[PDB]
């Protein structure tokens, strides 16, 4: 599923994410923009033979199981595919324990390179929330 902007903001406050570890919603649907461009079906492989999935491309290594990643683990105790669903359930739940992990958002490469230290509020500008 592509969301749009404000219905995603919207999904994601109703899962908790709006001001998680103190993330304004803003910060979060930066990130969905510039990680996925809102879509659930993202998936982009990584040069370490890791595959980042879903809306904040949460990548293999670490915190899914896609059974094609050596050595990985699997802290979110999910398969890959669940962060590909047009229901954003699994990647909440899964961002939260990685924006909880010790190095917040930037856990996230395009949201320290894109959205951190902008006018993230732009993001949520507009939307019924
Ligand atoms: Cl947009
Ligand atoms: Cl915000
Ligand atoms: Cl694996
Ligand atoms: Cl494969
Ligand atoms: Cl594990
Ligand atoms: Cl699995
Ligand atoms: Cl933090
Ligand atoms: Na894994």
């Amino acid at each position: 599923k592509v969301f749009g902007r404000c219905e995603l903001a919207a999904a994601m406050k109703r899962h908790g994410l709006d001001n998680y570890r103190g993330y304004s919603l803003g910060n979060w649907v930066c990130a969905a923009k510039f990680e996925s461009n809102f879509n659930t079906q993202a998936t982009n492989r990584n040069t370490d033979g890791s595959t980042d999935y879903g809306i904040l491309q949460i990548n293999s290594r670490w915190w899914c199981n896609d059974g094609r990643t050596p050595g990985s683990r699997n802290l979110c105790n999910i398969p890959c595919s669940a962060l590909l669903s047009s229901d954003i359930t699994a990647s909440v739940n899964c961002a939260k324990k990685i924006v909880s992990d010790g190095n917040g958002m930037n856990a996230w490469v395009a949201w320290r390179n894109r959205c951190k230290g902008t006018d993230v509020q732009a993001w949520i500008r507009g939307c019924r929330l």
